[PDB]
């Protein structure tokens, strides 16, 4: 097939031009997928209180403080109590001659006239607004879990809608799709429309994705390829930057939603002249539209060769792809082979690590560190260098070291945060933001490796076995968040040692680097 390609031009002008615009793209893809960071945040509560909400009532020489300390008893975490407060009003506490052994639970209740939030920092969430707190705190996480499950869903239905319909035409809908569910989202009403809603945006996201790879690796020759998905991959790292500087501006997560969705809209403007896969229309016999498509691209490359090029060499080099793909080939196929079964337990398992550590951390860096703004643009400026330093060792160490190193020291970088007290915020969120550039990098690695660890006729169905773990290991991603309850160290450390287990077992896959 690639003499077509050495033919128009595999790298030519418009390459260049195809790149940035799904680079841009998948920016806006990361700002949505990182928004509930921010949409989502959990600013600091209490139960409603007759003494201290009703502004209207009387007003005394005690300051808020005091008023606070009568209104509501002590929490776990050294901060007032977040879920319950007084029966009545504790004017015995008053005092410094006083002691919480005086007050009993019984006299103690749930927040039966609703929860006051903080707005400082966030005017108004999602969190503040079904009032997803306490006895609901499970809630956030179930949403985020079903926005991921959606991914998975869509790449199942995708893969066929692809082939049926065709790259161009599957990409516009999705962009479509995007911009609809997510305006949707911005003003729903009630917390199940809001998952609906973001369930229905993860099943465009998830075409989005896998037609945007499909379409850039045909267009682009053979050597060039690695470079092509690594930026691809740095598009979200810049996404990082973008979604902190859209956050730091816009405060209301009715607006943020809207504005990072508004993009989407001109996505489905510019999608419709970008060319149709020719290998697509090939294979579906129609040489006239691909031959339209192709010497289009090759006017955009200034190429004579519009004058040269006829049907027969275009359908006869295809000719292998058209008889290879009749083959019923599947996964039940790949774990059949007895050389095959180790590399796909272990590839099987970097990408799981890979999903179940990224999307576990990256979704509640609250917990990370002590201002989010600033940790998210450090994680984009920390994933860029890591990503190209990934490449540059990459194609020198072997894809073997590079690999295990990468996954190896996110895990260890993840574990530290458990180690260092708590309160040493600083050296805590540089931590947290090496461990994620780390994932990032592992991410790159695993991607290049998968595509070498098997054979050309098993590669791509191998590939989707590993996307498909990637996606499950994501969903379980935020679950892991619900064991909380019993401590912060415990769902840290479950994040760390997956990723350095599966690290320790990528030492074990055999070098593929052309020694
Ligand atoms: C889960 C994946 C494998 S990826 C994905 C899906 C949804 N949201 C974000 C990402 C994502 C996460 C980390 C990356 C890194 N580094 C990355 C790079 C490029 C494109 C997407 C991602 C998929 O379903 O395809
Ligand atoms: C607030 O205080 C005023 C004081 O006159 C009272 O009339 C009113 O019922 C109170 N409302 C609430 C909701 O506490």
């Amino acid at each position: 097939f690639s003499e077509l390609l050495d033919l128009v031009g595999g790298l030519g002008r418009f390459q260049v031009l195809q790149t940035m615009a799904l680079m841009v793209s998948i920016m806006w893809l990361c700002t949505q997928s990182m928004l509930e960071n921010f949409s989502a945040a959990v600013p600091s509560h209490r139960c409603w209180a007759p003494l201290l909400d009703n502004s209207t009532a009387v007003s005394t020489s005690l300051s808020p403080e005091a008023l606070l300390a009568i209104s509501i008893p002590p929490g776990p975490n050294q901060r007032p109590h977040q879920c319950r407060r007084f029966r009545q009003p504790q004017w015995q506490l008053l005092d410094p001659n006083a002691t919480a052994t005086s007050w009993s639970e019984a006299d103690t209740e749930p927040c039966v006239d609703g929860w006051v939030y903080d707005r400082s920092i966030f005017t108004s969430t999602i969190v503040a607004k079904w009032n997803l707190v306490c006895d609901s705190h499970a809630l956030k996480p179930m949403a985020q879990s079903i926005y991921l499950a959606g991914i998975l869903v869509g790449a199942a239905a995708c893969g066929p809608a692809s082939d049926r319909f065709g790259r161009r035409l599957v990409l516009t809908w999705s962009y479509l799709q995007m911009a609809v569910m997510g305006t949707a989202a911005a003003f729903a009403p009630a917390f199940p429309v809001y998952c609906l809603f973001r369930f229905l945006l993860a099943f465009a996201v998830a075409g989005v994705m896998m037609n945007t790879g499909t379409l850039l690796m045909e267009w682009t020759a053979a050597r060039a390829r690695p470079l092509v998905m690594t930026l691809n991959s740095l598009g979200f790292s810049f996404g990082h930057g973008l979604t902190a500087a859209v956050a730091y501006g816009v405060r209301d997560w009715t607006l943020l939603q809207l504005v990072v969705s508004v993009p989407f809209f001109l996505c489905f403007l510019y999608s419709w002249w970008l060319p149709e896969s020719a290998r697509w229309l090939i294979i579906k016999g129609k040489p006239d539209q691909a031959l339209q498509e192709l010497r289009k691209v090759a006017r955009i490359n200034g190429h004579k060769e519009a004058k040269n090029l006829t049907i027969e060499v275009l359908m006869s080099s295809v000719k292998e792809e058209v008889a290879s793909a009749k083959e019923p080939r599947s996964v039940l196929d790949l774990f059949c082979v007895p050389g095959l079964r180790f590399r796909t337990c272990i590839s099987t398992l970097c990408w799981f690590a890979f999903g179940f550590t990224f999307f576990g951390l990256a979704l509640d860096l609250q917990a990370l560190g002590s201002n989010i703004f600033l940790l998210q643009m450090f994680i984009g400026v920390v994933d860029i260098p890591a990503k190209m330093g990934a490449l540059l060792l990459l194609s020198h160490l072997g894809r073997r070291p590079t690999l295990a190193a990468s996954l190896l020291l996110a895990g260890l970088c993840i574990l530290a945060n458990t180690l260092v007290p708590h309160e040493m915020g600083a050296l805590r969120s540089a931590l947290a933001v090496l461990g994620l550039g780390g994932v990032g990098a592992a991410f790159t690695c695993i991607t290049i490796y998968s595509s070498e660890l098997f054979p050309t006729v098993l590669r791509m169905t191998a590939v989707g076995l590993g996307q498909m773990a990637a996606r499950g290991g994501a969903i379980l991603g935020p679950l892991v968040r619900l064991l909380g309850v019993h401590g912060p160290w415990l769902p840290l450390l479950v994040y760390g040692t997956v990723p350095v287990l599966s690290g320790l077992a990528a030492l074990l896959l055999p070098e593929t680097q052309s020694l």
